[PDB]
């Protein structure tokens, strides 16, 4: 008596092509899931899960608390004052139980021009030894931009759905400035599970994190094969199927936002599961000064009551919103 949400897989092969006709196709499939409970599965995608998995997997389990601290974000390390979205995100024993690292884009170097001016959002990656880690930064690094390509496609699809040309979203999600992040989340079996780490939501539900509308344009999602998302339905929350070798995707508020809610960024959230398991989301952010005007595609002139936002502003309010409202992650 929870029954399985409609989340269908969907080919995205095409998006990677020069057959229009059949991105249409796949534009409409994109359109009819964002319009039904707002996930699907991406499929034919070309990333290497397994192997992303099992990379995951060697430091998760090779990291050690000496290398937590010196990684640590600002919200555990009061000497790492620059460090607010990229570095380690540690647990607390007997009272949080998930454990996590961030990093962005890797072209935010010392010399970057949004580095030099100190803009918000944007931080130099912090990584663990080398000797300790082989191979590690390289991987990650590779990872990032294989994810991003995957996610350039999906936008386009996204575009094309929405009566747009491919490049309306994409044409804003450009290398050099991305403020895209890559999370390694660890969720860990655990005997005695400390009640502290559980929460409850109001229906019953043991939860390890609450609900939600996710702070991105678009969500491209990872998970290992144990089932845990739900998504709010008309008919209550409804399980999400978990599938290892597709990639889930949701849109974020941000697209709520410029398509006037045609295109909802749906509620969900996370149950507690006793099980020793990885949620490695990449989020898809624009550029700080990227702005999309807004508009309505179930409106005659297309025109909407909303005002531009940008990208930056969105992000900033949206992530410390999260923070204030669900906890430190
Ligand atoms: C899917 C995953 N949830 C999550 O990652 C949750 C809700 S979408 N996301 C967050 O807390 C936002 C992380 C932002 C990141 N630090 C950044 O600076 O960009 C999970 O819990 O499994
Ligand atoms: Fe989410």
């Amino acid at each position: 008596s929870v029954s399985k949400a409609n989340v269908p897989k969907i080919d995205v092969s095409p998006l990677f092509g020069d057959d229009q006709a059949a991105k249409m196709r796949v534009a409409q499939q994109i359109d009819a899931a964002s319009r039904d409970t707002g996930f699907f599965y991406a499929v034919n995608h070309g990333i290497n899960v397994q192997r992303l998995s099992q990379k995951t997997k060697e430091f998760h389990m090779s990291i050690t608390p000496e290398e937590k601290w010196d990684l640590a974000i600002r919200a555990y390390n009061k000497e790492h004052q620059d460090q607010v979205r990229a570095g380690y995100y540690l647990s607390i024993p007997g009272k949080k139980a998930v454990e996590s690292f961030c990093y962005l884009n890797p072209n935010f170097t010392p010399d970057h021009p949004r580095i030099q001016a100190k803009t918000p959002t944007h931080e130099v990656n912090v990584w663990p030894d080398e000797t300790k880690h082989p191979g590690f930064q390289d991987f990650a690094e590779q990872y990032y931009w294989d994810v991003f390509g995957l996610s350039s496609a999906l936008l386009k699809g996204y575009a094309l759905a929405l009566g747009k040309e491919e490049n309306f979203f994409a044409r804003h999600f450009k290398p050099d400035d991305t403020l895209a992040s890559v999370v390694l989340i660890r969720y860990p079996y655990l005997d005695p599970y400390p009640e502290a780490a559980i929460k409850t939501a109001a229906d019953g539900t043991k939860l390890s994190f609450e609900w939600h509308e996710d702070v991105s344009l678009i969500t491209v999602l990872y998970q290992s094969n144990v089932q845990n998302l739900q998504v709010e339905t008309a008919a209550g929350y409804q399980d999400i199927e978990a599938d290892d070798t597709g990639y889930l995707i949701n849109c974020g508020s941000y697209m709520a936002h410029l398509t006037n809610n045609y295109y909802k960024a749906p509620i969900h959230r996370v149950k507690w599961v006793n099980a020793e398991r990885q949620s490695l989301p990449f989020f898809v952010n624009l550029g700080y000064d990227s702005v999309i005007d807004p508009f309505d595609p179930r409106e005659p002139n297309g025109k909407s009551d909303r005002e531009p936002l940008s990208y930056g502003d969105y992000l900033q309010n949206g992530l410390v919103s999260l923070i204030n409202k669900n906890g430190q992650t």
